[PDB]
């Protein structure tokens, strides 16, 4: 009755998934998932990390992980370029899929995966972990309850500086063919996942983009950076409401600055992921005490009580992934819907690729 | 040789200008300006406020005030619809002009005022006071010294909520003919004054705008709000750099949130007017101590030492206006160039009206 | 009819007082005080600053300024060792007195000044300007209204780093005989003025102190620093409530960090002078929205509306002094009581000297 | 692999269980074997052993600490049970991870400290605020001379879990069954951080108050006997000054363990409610002079074991994974665990000395 887990990849997100699967029942109860197969290359690395992560075995063969009869669900955290192949193989093998963002490098690959998921009758979720913080889920509930009235404006950014150093070498990830989008693919899609959760679907974008560092060192020479370092867009939501949107991988001093704000007719909500335990809420008050409230994360907020009964004991980035694992567990058990599945994920892919198209063509793109 | 001052209006900016003229020599030295004539309506209020503001006389006739031979410079702090008439009369009478923003209701009006100012050979400055804080002036100098390398992105906002209450009555300020622009005219022009001082001139805008409260109480019933409560724009600068721009008069909880950020190849500068004594600077550092610095306003920043020798003694909004007065004083004496004059101001008017045009047409607007 | 003003000193506080006297009627109405006599040394400095500050004349003789028949009130902004002589002379000459903190070098000095003020029947106020911010005055009113219930704890600090550099030269301010207390005299008295305004009178202190830099450069040689660089104290108020208290002139990175909080049975108030426009208020709320409010200074808070009708337009350090001037004008006109007068100031002197005594002897000190 | 017994399943019980489950995931080596979980009643012990992934649940903690498959015992039970359970675990030849404070009295802590030395087993006490990357980074910066010589410490630990007068009385508010109040709940945490930054305490002078003196009990009222808040002036063995406070009645504060070290060449400042930020001032040229916001990332001790990217906030619970790893390494003879029962007993003497100073109105020397 325990869920059988396969994990492909052991990097930033691979180890994050491994830590989540290990403690999901500790936090939320029920049966601890069985950690069956860890796939990674080379073989000696898969064997070492399988042992320390507590997987029953490691293998250099990713298809072993998706085909084992003892596996019910596959975490896929490999580079963007093999997401489509591995996800479709896992669905064809009758496995549920936890796929790291983005879905694939192109809308066309994401469309094929979306059709494959519908055909499989298996649960899918995409790894948009910034939608899982108690603060973010609390903000969505406050908007649903009318805490800020009708939303009238969204302003969101996602700034990091991991590519700011012009000496960082060229890679496949910086080509259109093998890397897909740049900052829009790495960061933009995260901001879309948060933005559409707050404001509903996107109807129109008008975008601009820049490549700040256009060429990088490559094996004693240099190679051209083909995707964007930063992008900005004006949004019209299906509601008719306005939005401002940006992302950057060259914004010096920022490490995880996914920051957003919803302005409403009766209040304002504001958040910055670099301080993920604070949610700022303004509602009209009598003039003597009027001002924004600092809501510090605690057991009043979704998910937090599963990890800690004491408010102000800071919730961590990695615990977002434990919440994500639990949402997929509950969906597989038919006790909840996981968001976003491959259908809702395809919509997010269309928005970021539409922003890329808009920036290139100088035309607004409608959805 | 002391400057003779006429002040028209005694409200938010009228009292701000009066306080600035009274302490400009206290802060910066030289001779205190002579406070000659205060013009306001009705007469009884002009007489009352001339006495408490320390002007030699009050009048209900602004035309007599700008024509007084004892007057050298005119502060104009009246409503937007009166700027063109009063500025043109002041320049025609051979007076230097300190004009509140925005210049007028239309680009056509601003163009006529710009021509009148050049024809007069008198100094002009527009009341873009957010360019006068020690933090802002320190940021411009840091960019000039290459402290953040080459600017690659600007993001700016100016949020206030003074029109957020839907019960606030309709006024002539909310008509296009008598009010001109909405949030772009009240707040947007301030953000442009700061943005172009940091990033240089605007080449292109693509904008969106909304009226979120479309009808307000008027007499027994309601009247239509014709101008925007909020606007946002993507910017392309003449330098080729990108920008994000917004303003709002309905952003709940914000009172004076003119906030901006310049991202460069070698650092980032960030500022919020609601904490006008803090400038955030990131420059790459060794990993053990890497992070943004909180630069607290003190005497190392332009203008501050004229007000206080001790750092961290917070500089105030009103003291921006004393700095503005000193810059006009020095321009009149021929010891400095005042920014923005009516020529520089006209460019700012074209940008905010260009953003309004872009929002109306759904098309980008180019300036160069 | 207008108040005649003498100003002694033109430094940090001298120029602050001059700017306050120049705009007090601009802000609060009535007749602008007449700036009659400025005293400073040397004479040509007094003449130059009298001209730029708008005083009718300058003199190198402080006794000339306090004795002038056109003078009704004297601002005394000279070094601490001169306060007693100048305040007693001004009171003897029948002048009201605006005296900078601390009162003098000793409790004995303050007792003599307190007696002289009662005998003179003139108004006195001491320049505890941190009690004048809209945020501070709002906090006092909130406590009185029961906004935080029953106060149960005070914690206050006043950190600055103006003496943190060991190569900063020795001065006569660093002897006990000529300079009095160290950080307790420069900063401690400010924190006491705020603390007793929130919590009421002090009943008992137990204090510790240190001199961190005991020797400083003196004319190519070295000389001994005799007074404390930092001090900390536990407080019992007359109410029986507990307090924590500290001050430091060597706390690196702090410029004006007068910060306090009052914890109560139904809320908490917290403040930091380096962000003097923010007051933090916690009151119990429904769990979904529970948290501290950031109250941004605006016209709802005492004094602010006299300077600006727009909330979030930051009130400045110097404008605290315009409020202080207005409180003295109103006390002179018999329309308000100024705090603290020399009687209430003597109590503050007893508290800071009791803390110094406690730190010296390792024993608690009790008051009235 | 290490065999683990866990006693208790509450706030710290679940925290320890999550730590033992991911310590090898984060730091490598063999995952500890989760052998026995002890809790009452037996149905709760069985259901939580199942969800926590322990091989068996028992309502008898004594046979859990005696199990031959157990090498180390996590003790997360109420304060009054610490002495009995730690002494039994040491006597059975087990390593001990004990929650703070050690016990209700110095007498009890003295007995536990002797038992730990008499055994050749490792001990560590759950002072988990010493485990954050920001805190460990601050200790390293001080040792490296980044702020020169410490000249002042100011620390507080404010929470409001007892601030509401409506909150009912409990046995924890008696001296006999509860021991100390705010000093025992929060004060000992602040001491663990303070002595790690400044070195040992030489002297305290303290004040304490019970500000809500009676609470609802069985439709009547019962007396609160221990302190709601306490403050102390400190002298360290170094001669340096300190300020210290704790409170369980400080409205609006949830986990406000906040401290500051002022030095001859800079200042370090930290607030646990923003546990991923360390504020460092060092003198700079006037145009750029100011405090640096150091955001937690892989440059700080422990962080890289959890995440390769800076600014991905480290959490309260991950402090406990670091604590587990330090105990693992100490059991393997590859590091000393701090604080053991000897170093823990010093902390107990400091908080009990503060309580005595407040009661007698006299300084207490150590
Ligand atoms: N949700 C988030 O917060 C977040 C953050 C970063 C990464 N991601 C996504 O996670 C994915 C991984 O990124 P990362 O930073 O973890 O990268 P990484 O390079 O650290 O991880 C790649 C892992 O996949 C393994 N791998 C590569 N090719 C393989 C193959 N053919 N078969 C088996 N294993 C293979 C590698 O050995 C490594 O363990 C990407 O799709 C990325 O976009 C999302
Ligand atoms: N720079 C800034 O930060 C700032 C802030 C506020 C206003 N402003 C600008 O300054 C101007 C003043 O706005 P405000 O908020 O002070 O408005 P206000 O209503 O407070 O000021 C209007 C003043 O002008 C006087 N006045 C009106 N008509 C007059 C006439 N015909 N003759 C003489 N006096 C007349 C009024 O009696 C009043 O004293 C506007 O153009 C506004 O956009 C700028
Ligand atoms: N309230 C506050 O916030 C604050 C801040 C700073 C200083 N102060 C107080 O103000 C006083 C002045 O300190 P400061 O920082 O302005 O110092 P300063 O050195 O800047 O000012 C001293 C002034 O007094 C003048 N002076 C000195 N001896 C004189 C004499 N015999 N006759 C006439 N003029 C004489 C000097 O020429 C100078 O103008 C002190 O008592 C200090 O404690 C208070
Ligand atoms: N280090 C920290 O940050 C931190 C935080 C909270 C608590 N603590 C400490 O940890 C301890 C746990 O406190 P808590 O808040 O988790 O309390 P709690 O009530 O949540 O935990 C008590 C647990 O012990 C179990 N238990 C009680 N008596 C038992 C017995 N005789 N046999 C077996 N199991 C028994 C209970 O069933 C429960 O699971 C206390 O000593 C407290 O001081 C430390
Ligand atoms: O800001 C402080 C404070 O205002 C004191 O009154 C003064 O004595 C100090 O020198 C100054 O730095």
């Amino acid at each position: 009755k325990a869920l059988g887990v396969a994990l492909i990849g052991t990097g930033f997100m691979g180890k994050c998934h491994a830590m989540a699967w290990r403690n999901v029942a500790t936090a939320f109860g029920g049966l601890p998932p069985r950690l069956e197969v860890l796939a990674d290359m080379p073989a000696d690395k898969a064997h070492s990390l399988a042992s320390s992560f507590g997987f029953a075995r490691g293998t250099a063969d990713w298809r072993e992980a998706v085909s084992d009869p003892a596996v019910d669900v596959v975490s896929i955290t490999t580079p963007n370029g093999l997401h489509r192949e591995m996800a479709e193989a896992a669905l064809a093998a009758g496995k549920h899929v936890w796929l790291e963002k983005p879905m694939a490098l192109s809308v066309e690959d994401a469309q094929a995966m979306e059709a494959a998921a519908r055909a499989s009758d298996r649960r899918t979720i995409i790894g948009y972990n910034y939608t899982r913080s108690p603060a973010f889920r609390a903000a969505v509930d406050l908007i649903a309850e009318g805490a800020i009235g009708r939303p009238i404006h969204f302003r969101g950014m996602y700034d990091e500086d991991y590519m700011a150093d012009p000496d960082l070498p060229w890679s496949w990830a910086l080509t259109r063919k093998d890397g897909g989008l740049g900052a829009l693919g790495d960061l933009g899609c995260h901001l879309v996942s948060v933005m559409v959760s707050l404001m509903g679907p996107v109807a129109r974008v008008y975008a601009q983009a820049d490549t700040v560092i256009t060429d990088r060192p490559h094996q004693g020479g240099t190679a051209r950076v083909e995707n964007e370092d930063q992008a900005q867009a004006l949004i019209r939501f299906a509601s008719g409401t306005s939005g401002e949107f940006s992302c950057s991988r060259v914004a010096r001093g920022y490490r995880c600055r996914l920051a957003w704000e919803v302005q409403g007719t009766e209040g304002t909500l504001r958040f910055d992921q670099e301080r993920m335990n604070e949610l700022w809420l303004y509602q009209p008050g009598r003039p003597e005490i009027d001002g924004f409230r600092r809501i510090l994360t605690g057991p009043a907020q979704p998910g937090f009580a599963a990890f800690c009964p004491g408010g102000g004991h800071n919730f961590g980035f990695n615990e977002q992934k434990v919440v994500e694992a639990e949402m997929l567990r509950q969906a597989i058990a038919g006790r909840g819907k996981a968001w976003p599945d491959f259908t809702d994920g395809l919509t997010i892919e269309r928005v970021i690729h539409g922003m890329a198209t808009s920036a290139q063509t100088g035309q607004p793109v409608n959805f």
